[PDB]
């Protein structure tokens, strides 16, 4: 007996990519061995929607055992073709607002895995490091999105259960950036940039007036810091994968994925950009288990 596995991935992208390394892995170590006892069938969307579609209707008309999708439009798409196969997703912030699961608890559908929620405290503990005599907490966000608030009430009960004080800037469009960031220099000690398409994507304009404002930036992803973020304490997604593939390795042995509680980790890692810790004239953590990376252009 042979089961059959459908991957689908939105995209070719480092962080999708690891996730698929890991959960293949999980399932090597337990005895699934593509090959032998599995069959992975694996799909790249090549970041197109309506070819996230045409993989799920695929694996359903296929009938494989299991689905395991990588990013949310994946997985929406295969609970869209299925409800029937076991999905196990992986690289998803909020499946409970994607419309994939009840709860995180108790899915109450045929999908279940991994979030890569990451807390905003985690992020914020690198203060500590990077901004050790800090009074004042710093966040650019979009007004218009409902997930930037959450980050940012989070942040503020952050600051108020450690003893700082916040300065916001609450932004709609691209063209705010410049002079918002520009205006918050002088009133803070550090910058915490959330998981926010219109602010992360700014990072290069971002870190340029910060650094050279001796204003150290900590962000809620990788992508940031190699884009001119200090650092940020980011999921390890190969480990996150590998925490899915597990879970596969349940579902494939007959386990109810409807009861089965969709998982976060706690396996972060601390990603700091060496180009801005120079510009900043700072020296490095003497702790080893600090990871360093350069300036993308």
């Amino acid at each position: 007996e042979v089961k059959k596995i459908g991957i689908t991935q939105l995209v070719e992208h480092p962080a999708l990519d690891a996730t698929r390394t890991g959960f293949v892995k999980a399932l090597e170590k337990n005895g699934f061995k593509d090959g032998e006892n599995i069959d992975i069938d694996f799909q790249n969307a090549q970041n197109d929607m309506p070819t996230t579609q045409s993989i799920a209707s695929k694996f359903a008309s296929d009938k494989k055992d299991l689905i395991f999708a990588i990013s949310t439009p994946s997985a929406q798409a295969a609970f869209n073709a299925t409800k029937d196969i076991p999905i196990l997703i992986t690289a998803v912030s909020d499946p409970v607002a994607a419309g994939l699961v009840k709860t995180l608890e108790k899915p109450g559908t045929n999908v279940s895995g991994t979030s890569d929620f990451v807390s905003v405290d985690k992020g914020l503990e690198l203060l500590k490091i990077f901004a050790p005599k800090a009074k004042t907490i710093g966040v650019m966000y979009n007004t218009s999105e409902v997930n930037s608030k959450v980050q940012v009430d989070a942040l503020k009960e952050y600051a108020s259960k450690n003893g700082f004080k916040v300065v916001e800037k609450g932004i709609t469009t691209s063209n705010e950036v410049n002079q918002g960031i520009s205006s918050l220099v002088g009133k803070i000690d550090v910058l915490y940039v959330p998981t926010d398409n219109l602010v992360a994507s700014s990072m290069p304009i971002v870190s340029k007036i910060a650094t050279e404002n001796k204003i150290p930036v900590i962000a809620a992803e990788s992508g940031p810091v190699e884009k001119g973020a200090l650092a940020c304490q980011g999921i390890n997604y190969e480990k996150l994968g590998y925490k899915t593939g597990e879970m596969a390795v349940k579902i494939l042995n007959g386990e109810s994925v409807s009861d089965m509680p969709v998982a976060t980790s706690d396996d972060t890692d601390i990603i700091v950009n060496e180009d801005i810790l120079k510009a900043l004239g700072m020296e490095k953590p003497s702790n080893e288990n600090i990871s360093y990376v350069k300036t993308k252009q």
